[PDB]
């Protein structure tokens, strides 16, 4: 129940395809400018006891038209049902020097619907 | 620079290959039934200023002989800099009921280096 | 403002009061446990919530987890006041599992209870 | 093993004393503008298994000279010994308007010793 398009509560989108080998991979729009590559892994092989399934993609932000020098990490899992989504928390780092380090990466959380 | 094999603190390997317009191909290992597929992006075109490389990967815990039912997310970045090294923070997710889902995600940091 | 009882997505209470010096001091219960903690006393008039964070430590009386956890966020006021958190849960582990050690999540706080 | 004069790697000084029923009370530095007050908890009665004290702590970084509506928790433990040392991991949050919310928390790891 991967497979297909997914929103966030704020504007964004996926369009993800699962792999029979566990495979995630798709397109994040933030216009073909703000579109960039999204991949990842998850559970091929989930229980079926009411867990959810545990995934994670990472997207590096940049593009043919642009580039943030940060990428993001998302971790989390799907729970399907006539509600699913998919729940995650996530870790957006960014290219800093040395010295900027300790400043160098957001923690959050998003969950995804599929309406 | 990034391609390579890289270890962490405790001792687990991680072999990557960085290509494409930013991909991160390999494999994750604590033998071959520890071996897991990892996947991800990265800044194909870092700043020259002195920044590092952001970068991120994903490791679903499941392979031909074993499935934790877990992903494994590392956002963090290259830096070539003295020796090169590679510093994340990352977070490990279970699948859970939805009951325990406040305890599913793990956090924790790490430091690769090609020593 | 800050002060009251505050209550989670997932039924826990919060009973905090905000002292004039940026002091956070309470209770919780998730029997009860002391909470403490800081906010910022003189937020931005430009519509910007209010930084504060807190921490619990699993121990009193009747039991102890071994184990404490502190929110991070801020109090965003309006019709429906909230307090926007993450937090980190750590247990006391040994040397080998300290990798284990730490859980992270989101709280949403509320002054009307789920 | 707490009460005491702790460092980490950047500079930065907290002084603490652990009250016997696990109140953690002192200051964060860095000169009297550089001075916060940081408040928290610790378990007052640890494990005996040679496993960590787990502890936290806050600090809003306000003082009678400066305002950055920013708060900072540690959470973590302290590890005993000769080589006693307190690991954590924080959240920093700084207040944002609600536009800005997904970019209001830095998170990152620190250690402690007492030299």
């Amino acid at each position: 129940g991967i497979t297909g398009t997914w929103y966030n509560q704020l504007g964004s989108t996926f369009i993800v395809t699962a792999g029979a080998d566990g495979a995630l991979t798709g397109t994040y729009e933030s216009n073909a400018e703000s579109r960039y590559v999204l991949t990842g892994r998850y559970d091929s092989a989930p229980a079926t006891d009411g867990s959810g399934t545990a995934l994670g993609w990472t997207v590096a932000f940049k593009n043919n038209y642009r580039n943030a020098h940060s990428a993001t990490t998302w971790s989390g899992q799907y729970v399907g049902g006539a509600e699913a989504r998919i729940n995650t928390q996530w870790l957006l780092t960014s290219g800093t020097t040395e010295a900027n380090a300790w400043k160098s990466t957001l923690v959050g959380h998003d969950t995804f619907t599929k309406v």
